[PDB]
RNA sequence: GGGACGGGUGAAACAGGAUGAUCCCGCCGAGACCGCCGGCCGCGCAGGCGCCUGCCAAGACCGCCUCUGUCAAUCAAGGGCGAAGGCCGGGGGCUAGAAGGCGAUCAGACACCACCGUAUUCCCGGCCGUAAACGGUGCCGCCCCGCGGCCGGCGCGCGCGUCCCGCCGGCCGCCCAGGGAAACCGGGAGGCUCCGGGCUCUGGGGGGAGUAUGGCCGCAAGGCUGAAACUUGAAGGCAUUGACGGAGGGGUACCACCAGACGUGGAGUCUGCGGCUCAAUCUGACCCAACGCGCGCACCUCACCAGGCCCGGACGCGCGGAGGACCGACAGCCGGGCGCGCUUUCGCGAUCGCGCGGGCGGUGGUGCAUGGCCGCUCCCAGCCCGUGGCGCGAGCCGUCUGCUCCAUUGCGACAACGAGCGAGACCCCGGCCGCGGGCGCCGCGGGACGGCCCGCGCGAGCGGGAGGACGGCGGGGCGAUAGCAGGUCUGUGAUGCCCUCAGACGCCCUGGGCCGCACGCGCGCUACACUGGCGGGGCCAGCCGGCGCCCGCGAGGACGCGCGGAGCCCCCGCCGUGGCCGGGACCGCGGGCUGGAACGCCCCCGCGCACCAGGAAUGUCUUGUAGGCGCCCGCCCCCACCGCG
């Protein structure tokens, strides 16, 4: 399905803010056990998780390939100079 | 010259062609016209103005230390010009073309389309004197934000280019203020309720009516001037939201189509529906959004028809009542039958009776008085809030003239910012794996997410290929705001208002009807046969589920115990294109079941209707789908061609 309601883009953002070095671009089981682990939310259904966790990928590698708007990756550091 | 069609249309048909058409070339004649350049260019009082050459007069503007000295502005009466069409008298006669004719189209078409064609269109002389004759805005005059284009003339500066800086006049575009009902104007429609520069003309709700009667002009057609009676409560302007469009641009769906399949409409029958009938054949619903639907009518159900018992009249006031209120019965008749009623004669005892008030009940009416529940708009994707801003205001922005999505699903912008519902998310079912448990396979979890590779695309996302049980909304449920005079008072101790209320529409019994049939159609069933019918045999389902022995051909029956699955299909044979062994409607004896009671339902023998694939018309459908085959439940004393599975 390629359906992705505003609720999985907005989570999956503030995921990727709030919890990037725990993570990898490619990966959907990392990702998925990310997700799953309780500091960093909470996802009732599973179903929701799966979603959440592939769209959290593609913008992972969405950004690693190059920056993306939107995303607070901390990046001033190579560009304060 | 050459040899067969040409013309014309959406498609055709009238007219032309072996008398040589259409087609190519050359020549001849006449009369119209003045193209591409041609324009937010220009000229003219306006109407209007475009070939070469030449002639005649005229005109605005610019430049000027040239002349005069108020000679000016606007205007009834009066005068002149005045598109096209039209008229009088003469010319000329190619194009087009009122009238007229003819061919199509049409229900008709004397109209739109095709073809032929008169006046007219051209010139001279003279009448007419009207146009959306529009900038729908009178003439003269002053002030007025800013930017830009073009035309003509003049001047300034320089690095001399047809440069850039200005002046006058003219034609235009955008626009700050300001104005206005607004659209809009802004080289005023500004400087005006803070309401006075000068001159002229017109109007006073809509029709009657620019009509009648007079007058003037005109050959005429007609022009200028120009009432009343009567009638009427709105007619109009600019703008807003919806609905509609034989309007445009994007999208979408087997209740749309393409490619195909299976059908219906043809016959007989089941069932419902209108009509006809009867004592009654009780009713509701009429495009999709009524017509096997309001869950199986011998009695009940049941409302309708013909007839009969009962009060089951609560509760308060007055009266009477045990010196007897009210209620039952043997026998005999009449009555379908009953002590219903009739002729006597016995019984019981205040549980009351009568009048007045007031109840209860009713498949009685109004669904256009209502609640609730359904259907439809809607097999959609849309709907609203707070702050802020634009408008006097109804309203608008937010809520998208971009790209994607099945989807107001998302990316990216924007006087908008920030939220919510709906959508998705969610719940049930199934497919693969793990753990546990177990009379009987049933409890908890995992797994798939546009995740991986490749292309593109800023992106959202699109196309292909993999491995995987399953690959991109697998099947159902729930279902936004707003609304319909949709259906239901015949579902109810849900109901407002009317009408029934002791010879009752109350309740109970006996029969009958709802099934009656010259007729039109809606959902279905069975068949038209060899891809078949008949006989024997073998054999596998799931929602789920009860069997033995003995009689009887069978249907069924008498006993006694707890135990259990089919059609198609496959195999061997008969038939052999004949309305024949296809098809089994209709009808005639008989044996049984249900039930108080067959009109209902099964079995046996016999008889053996149409029907040879069904016209105009029309329906449904994309994988375990269509179609074919059968099996269980609902209602039900018996009964499924129906419906849910
Ligand atoms: C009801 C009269 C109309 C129908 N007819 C005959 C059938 C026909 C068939 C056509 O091709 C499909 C056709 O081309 C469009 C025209 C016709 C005529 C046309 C009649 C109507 C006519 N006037 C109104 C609209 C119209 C539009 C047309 O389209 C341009 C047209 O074609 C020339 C003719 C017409
Ligand atoms: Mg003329
Ligand atoms: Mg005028
Ligand atoms: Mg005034
Ligand atoms: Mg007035
Ligand atoms: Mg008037």
């Amino acid at each position: 399905g390629k359906v992705r309601t505003k609720t999985i883009k907005r989570a999956a953002r503030k995921i990727v803010e709030n919890n990037y070095e725990s993570l990898k671009p490619k990966d959907f089981q990392n990702n998925k056990a990310i997700c799953s682990k309780r500091n960093v939310a909470i996802i009732p259904s599973k179903r929701l998780r799966n979603k959440v966790a592939g769209y959290v990928t593609t913008l992972m590698n969405r950004v690693v390939k190059g920056p993306v708007h939107g995303i607070s990756l901390r990046l001033q550091e190579e560009e304060r100079e």
